[PDB]
């Protein structure tokens, strides 16, 4: 029961896996390949993608997981929809986006996160919340219709009441909330608030490349003008925590009313105080009012 795949091109490398554009005999699929040593990440993602209640337009569509014996030993595959327009970071690097693009990307991002965060299904029944714990533009995929979907659940945490104190600062230092950089966390709502902080930075990346503001600069990642290519937690703590630093919002951006509203929403969402941040649900609601 192994699918007829042929690995065309490496499109991704992370800590845990390589991602390949491949063919199924839809002819175009993504194949995420984990070595045996990264079994844990494959399983964490597999369990999220296999969960009946995490099927959503704004979550990457999963076909199947496979175990594939090789000469070196064994590989662990996740086979998913392939989004040809690539991850949001690559997309914002390549393109200046319209107001309409920003509204679709931003709304779809917030609806995807709010769905992960929700303690209930649409049809009202309870579900254990997931927090992504590594939200960033390279972990968001641009669909042909210019909506986002979430992927890369390798570091995700099921908000399980049995989770021990030992169960730190896993994830990408650049996108880490001040309370994570400070090691100043406990709330349950605490991990949801860290996702929202990272989401804010991504809304900023989208806004930074939106032609509604007027003149658009080249894409740079959040804090790109202040920290090295691969910033450590210490450097991030100095910027985000010690200097209360956030990506720059030039005042001329606020002259467009849409951009102004997005900049006010995302600014609340990257507040030093996690309790000051909006919920993903609240952000999705503001985006629909646009």
């Amino acid at each position: 029961e192994l699918l007829p795949i042929e690995l065309d091109t490496l499109v991704g490398k992370g800590r845990f896996a390589e991602v390949y554009k491949a063919k199924l005999k839809f002819e175009t699929v993504a194949v995420k390949i984990f070595p045996y040593e990264e079994y844990a990440s494959w399983k964490t993602e597999k369990d999220i993608f296999s969960d009946i209640n995490l099927k959503h337009e704004n979550i990457l569509q999963f076909l199947t997981a496979e175990e594939r014996k090789t000469e070196l030993g064994k590989q662990y595959w996740l086979i998913t929809a392939f989004h040809a327009k690539g991850n949001l970071q690559e997309y914002l690097t390549r393109h200046v986006i319209s107001w309409e693009d920003l509204r679709k990307l931003g709304s779809s991002l917030a609806r995807g996160i709010a769905h992960l965060h929700s303690d209930h299904t649409p049809c009202g029944r309870p579900k254990m919340p997931i927090v992504h714990r590594d939200l960033k533009s390279s972990n968001i995929l641009v669909k042909n219709d210019l909506t986002c979907c979430l992927c890369d659940f390798g570091l995700s945490l099921r908000l399980d009441p049995t989770l021990s104190v030992d169960d730190g600062q896993v994830g990408t230092a650049r996108y880490m909330a001040p309370e994570v950089l400070a090691s100043a966390m406990n709330n349950v709502e605490s991990f949801k608030q860290t996702d929202v902080y990272s989401m804010a930075l991504v809304l900023w990346e989208m806004t930074s490349r939106c032609n509604a503001v007027g003149e658009v600069k080249d894409y740079e990642p959040p804090f790109g003008s202040k920290v090295r290519e691969h910033p450590c937690v210490a450097s991030m703590a100095d910027n985000v925590l010690a200097d209360a630093g956030r990506p720059e919002i030039p005042s001329f951006w606020l002259n467009h009313q849409g951009i102004q509203m997005v900049c006010e929403t995302l600014t609340e969402c990257w507040d030093h105080d996690p309790e000051a941040r909006l919920t993903a649900q609240c952000v999705a609601e503001r985006f629909s009012e646009l």
